[PDB]
């Protein structure tokens, strides 16, 4: 999987980025069985003031986690993996759950390349 | 919904970002019935010269709006919501429709978390 | 199509960005038949140290290519287009295949707007 993680600049020190990528990655391997090195976490920073909720401009505390997964996971599984990302990122970032969004997009495995190799 | 809005740095003042998030958000609630606060608009700026159309490098006037929606919307509806985003962003940004791209990705609601809560 | 190409800041000079957008674009038109000007390549740069593989922090050499396509392409086709992007970007960027990830997301054409016009 590839987890696109959208945060504001300077809300996560370099040591907290690592804790959030670690939390996300572990949650994914512990609940799905996909090996460690197959989970990419790509942080996308933006300046404070680039997030809007109901047309209202936010500060720096929002995190949107967008996971791009292979298809074929029960709804039960994907829900557990979402809740666990919310909780684990919440601690690993020192941020309340309310500031944490999690979306999953699914793809056929045969159009999914990691390390230059197909799944 | 979450609308990832991809623009070049310094093409939208802070007051125009707000107008575009407002336009997008209103279009979504007026056509779908999802409440205001449930629509995130996340602007993603990049330097001028990071967009290519047919391998040809562009300036700062392109906007790509990528909406991430819950599944289960008629094709008629999604088309109206796309046209309305094109038109409303065009005015709210002072930019011609030709410079505006709009893509929607759909997801099951049960893998969709906002404010730390499932849909 | 729209190809979101995620790289680290200052790993691609401006002249290499153009070669990668050219490689991607040509691969897409040669294998699908979609005309040139319909392929957007949007580079998304981030600072070195924003990519994590298995919770381990990377330098600047990773490239994630995320294509957003219209639905309805055989699996055979999408695989050829993925391999060809891997190989062609590898040369056009001077980067080993191992550092290159490629994911495709598919959408209904009727929710897909380019140049302010529906597909």
């Amino acid at each position: 999987p590839v987890y696109m993680v959208y945060v504001s600049q300077d809300r996560l020190t370099p040591s907290a980025k690592h804790a959030v990528a670690k939390a996300i990655t572990d949650a994914h391997r512990g609940l799905t069985g996909t090996q460690h090195f197959l989970a990419q976490v790509n942080f996308q920073e933006q300046p404070a003031g680039n997030v809007f909720l109901g047309g209202v401009q936010q500060g720096g505390d929002t995190i949107f986690v967008h996971g791009l997964h292979r298809e074929g996971r029960s709804a039960d599984l994907k829900g557990q993996l979402a809740q666990r990302i919310v909780d684990d990122v919440s601690v690993a970032a020192e941020i309340d759950r309310k500031h944490i969004w999690v979306y999953f997009g699914e793809m056929p495995a045969q159009q999914m390349v990691e390390y230059g190799r197909f799944l």
